[PDB]
């Protein structure tokens, strides 16, 4: 099993979940998020989604927590089969109907926080789409099963799942996968792009924590930044947002902006003679 | 005063508001969310914040409201004042609440609206401002702040990209009608009217197909927000195609395991 | 030879082309598009031109249709050698009528793709490769010309910026294997079997919901394609809309001369 | 009435038009495309799109013809009443017509221009309208339809955001002076002048080099139409490589069987 | 004559300058660079446009320089007219030198602003027009040229798209107060008072944190600058990490050749 | 060792160069332009900096070269080990001119490509690299810095998005292989190879129309590099234009104060 119980420690006020699980290293700075509902192969219903929004959330708001591994718990009790997540299973007709999957990826893009989804088996349907936002993929060698069926259905993941597919495996690739949804292995979407790297899968998670753990080793602040920088120009208004929201902060800090926030309060002329006009 | 109290009644569950008032209007589909802060120019603490955000995400889960008039209460018991939101005493996730929701939202700017304030009214749908009391001001480089994304970019996308920068590079102060003849403003009012036109504005938009309303909202949206416009309007799409025969069908023919028939489907062109 | 005869029949309409052949599956929902002058390495010129624009106009009109293969006939009667398209001798409307079109329009690269012809396969939605033949070589640039659109920025799309350059500035061939690592060939197949492959993608492709592939395609147009891209995807939408209940009582409310009646049809987020 | 007879001269092979009608300037290098159907306040059948796109598709491939005003012929013989067109009783593709063809095409807007007519007027490069008797109305919401493509989303880079969300949100009646002030009308005329100030403008643009305003149109487009825009832009730019000395020497050697002499061609910066 | 003496230094090291004037406020943190050709309109010959890059890049590498005013010098001795300039009698080059440098730069057009000179106004961040005599033009159409860049898809980034290819494609000559209606300028001043309004305008620029206004700058320019936009925009956020203490350790840690502590530095959202 | 002495001349001009080295191929149009502080691992402080702007741009200016070699001297005499550019001890402004120049910029990676190092090779059109030395590590997020520009957006251009985050959050050495597979490495050479192979790919490039080359580069970079990328394109478009015979007539034309007659000159579609 790739899950190692000795490196993980439940998260405090999370005693009520069902169906997703969430731990904190013992250590690092790196926690674990993961589909709990093998016996149906990982697939969400939209409690999951409430609940895998609540732990993601809490995880982004988390000063002491710089990476989330994303992952399914395994294996399936009926058959010993793998899944990381094989996609979704008048008043009230609205709010049932809530597009919450979509919510769940916006939350993994715009976070501060490098986000890396463990395929460690079936990535089906939402869940392939859920792969395909995360920053970073490591995927199970043995188990690890990408298959975008969507169409299969008459549905279609018209956004990140399919256009941001693109913007790692290329135009050709990614018309590929989605038109024919054809199953592919984890070594298959390593070579196409869509993948990092490709691990044995007792050792996916021990690879997950070293992934994490050389990414907390680095500047945080230079990695928020870095992670918006690669969002920015992909996510147009809303890229720009984020990364000028990061400068923003960045600018608050420096004797200037502490220069002019002495001068409103203090009442007198800001005075910008000590700092000069970079080129 | 722009406020009709008999027009309003408070939204079940937010009796621990101080910052924000949020009412819901006694016949329309159409809540007001109001800061209240005006004894300090309705400017904006980190609890403001809190309650807006839940607010505002009360009102995009409310099946049953198609339109949020965002403002602020005065005038100010200190000076008389008028003030929208002065600005900042978070607020990100607030602006993209604005822009994400499936719903219209109106900012009815009557008074101050300056620094982060004016950021707000930017990124809302669509603008009303009193006549005699909006004052549009980009205050935030005086402090050595700024907003780099929607309050001075998407700006740029409503008056262009000279009165943008002069907007923010000069910190002026500038009238409705200023504001109006630039293109970040849609109509000025009468500061008594203002809610009353915002209320007509609101029933104009609730008379239309909500369905059609959700879609041009994010059709507007979406090359502007590049990936994430696509989500949202993608988004809307699926759920229409969800709807289908053809969907139907595809998800008939999944359970009573068998090879869909998509025969009776033609390949529109 | 890729070409298996049993498994094709003659369109209707078209016994007068000379420079283009097309042909229909016996059983699946794809058409067969191929250049037909082998002996000059299906170079195309103007009436060519015109004969695959009316051709492939012909097959984005026909609703029973949802896949196109688009290669070449051959060999050369001259040398045997083998060609999909070596370029020019109104092909710019031809590659967006490929690219608009809605419909997987998947090239087979048979042989020589070079030019113009290199082009076309950079602009169909999948390419599937001749192992021994397929030669791909951009020559645009020795004889002074360059193809500044889809074959270049959009071949960027798929390999990357640093091969799609290189391959460009340098104009050296490559293998199917060559452009299948480097992205630009979705799979190499042995020359005999390039057509049956290319009909076991078809038919994969055809199992699908027509409609889900359609929207699909224009998703993945859209960004890259700007307000083009949009209009198409957004044309889609409304199509679904159409079909909904609430349009069919929006449509009924305007015949029927009253106001519409939007209440059964909820506020969704 | 702003059709003056003598002025114009019925196109040659088009005697079977019913829904549009299609004249040649007596003088100028300009076109007269209308809708045709005023009892009906020029709304487009199927079949005035097909016409719509013949004629539209006509001018663009005439190399005499540098400028199209297309307008809406009236008043309705059953209540005098003026239209230029009053949207849907293809129409995608008549806009793609108009935005990617080489030549300027001004929407003289003669009366209402609502729902698809509207979306019509926005895609055209220019807009003249009757001050009078142009009425811009943007109507789909109401029937539960939209337009979120150039409609919509290029309007908003004419008015820029705020205005283009209020015009399809609550979809008032706007006459043309106040689209002019938005920056959706280029100019007002008098109704009987109309055609007259349309012809005018046509003339001060067949003035300039055509190769010129064609680049510029591109130019234009280029960016808000993603890859297509670059397409279209770069096209031009290839043939205006192919003229050059620089791409004659590249082209003889090819055929002459030997390398090519750069030597003479520098290397600009 | 909007030239006051008395207000202006002229900066050290730059006797050798015919084309161009080049002074410094006696006072202010202010720059005047002014075409000095006024006998030929101020039409720029190639060695115009060395000065004029010479003269901005010194402007730019001058860290007490917060503000540059771009203008043209006359009356002509000839016939007393004025003029901005006229354009071409390398200019790509100073266009990206008044876009990427981070110091707000104003345009006064003074007089005839044509061709390469409209198309240097357009791109300037600011532009403050004399009200009796600035003419805009743009007139390269009528000799076979155009500026397909910033001078005509970034001026419909200001005016919108329909006002924009108006601009170009007749070549009309617009007044200081047309142009302000329109978007591209943003206010008129007196002629006499044209350069006492622009150090007005300068100093209300000069007053706010330096830091921020480049910021805002690079933010203006982002999105429509492409990855150029965020080289610059982000290349001001590496300076802003630079002087952090985060960043601070971090350079002790490798110089030190220790592992850094984090620790102190929390995980801002 | 990489360099063959025999090969290569100094460049006139450059004798004061210290941190680096700048040469001229004996009979090709390539120059080589190289780090020379091997003992410090090619790491550049901004006298460096300054050297290779004044290097590159004379480059640039060279209207007899058409490809730059942007490499590194060594190896170390300390320790015998080998580096491109190990990053810093106004580059920004470098990767600019290695962007927009119209010329091929190869990098021949000869060893450690690391920070700001890593940078300049994703910024240059084309990259090969050593198989036994050259090593890619992106270290930025180590002492807190990041390149948020092309190091890291452009790089994502080249190799994909999940690569391209990999490379810079965990900051790992990666090989030539690695690289090339990854999609941002052209080609892998034999270490003593590398130039060889790097002048054989320029002469390659060499012997096609330098124009073509030109107007390919600009293409590339076009919609990635929004208005300046436009600007680029459209700046080598109206260089095109300007020669055509439409242009020698409109030129005439306004010198012999007559209309111009564009009668021969047809309106292509």
């Amino acid at each position: 099993n790739p899950f190692d119980a000795k490196a993980w420690r439940l998260v405090d006020g999370f005693d009520d979940l069902t169906d997703i699980t969430y731990h904190r290293h013992v250590d690092d700075a790196t926690v674990r998020v993961a589909f709990n509902r093998p016996e149906v192969r990982n697939a969400f219903r939209p409690h999951t989604v409430d609940e895998l929004y609540r732990v993601l959330d809490h995880a982004r708001m988390s000063p002491d927590v710089g990476v989330v591994l994303l992952t399914g718990n395994g294996p399936s009790p009926k058959d010993g089969g793998w899944a990381f997540c094989s996609g979704g299973d008048t008043v009230d007709v609205a709010r049932a109907g809530r597009l919450h999957i979509l919510e769940v990826q916006r939350l993994i893009r715009f976070m501060p926080k490098v986000v890396i989804c463990l395929v460690n088996g079936w990535a089906a349907g939402g869940g392939h789409s859920l792969h395909v936002v995360c920053d970073l993929t490591l995927a199970s060698r043995e188990y690890a099963r990408f298959k975008q069926t969507d169409a299969d259905v008459g549905s279609f993941d018209g956004g990140y799942g399919s256009a941001y597919l693109a913007r790692q495996v290329g135009q050709k690739f990614a018309r590929e996968i989605f038109f024919l949804g054809r199953t592919y292995t984890a070594e298959q979407m390593h070579q196409m792009g869509a993948v990092n790297a490709v691990a044995e899968h007792a050792e996916l998670e021990t690879v997950g924590l070293q992934w994490a753990a050389e990414i907390n080793a680095k500047s945080p602040q230079a990695q928020r930044m870095l992670k918006f920088a690669f969002n920015l120009l992909d996510d147009g208004l809303v890229g720009q947002q984020l990364f000028a929201g990061e400068a923003t902060r960045l600018a608050y800090m420096t004797d200037e902006a502490v220069e002019g926030r002495d001068a409103f309060l203090q009442k007198r002329p800001p005075d910008w003679s000590p700092f000069p006009r970079y080129f």
